[PDB]
């Protein structure tokens, strides 16, 4: 029941592609980008995970 | 030139699936996690990219 602090590092060619999504969907979500990575590992995953 | 410092806060059942996945592909790699989600998030945003 607690959150974990993830560290990562990355090129900032990454953050602009990761707002670009967004604002192309929107502009203002309530979460914000740790939980787009979040959705996107557990994807990856669960499709391993079957085979 | 310089790699940008990611902060981002994930449920401990990620990082687990992160380590269980490399360690059915081996277990010893050069890179560390933050590669695992570097390459992972440039192959999202380039399919999105095309359409």
């Amino acid at each position: 029941m607690n959150t974990v602090r993830w560290n990562i590092a990355v090129s900032p060619d990454v953050d602009q592609s990761v707002r670009m999504f967004i604002a192309a969907q929107g502009g203002g979500r309530k979460g914000d980008l740790s939980r787009f990575i979040e959705d996107a590992v557990r994807a990856y995953l669960f499709e391993r995970a079957v085979e």
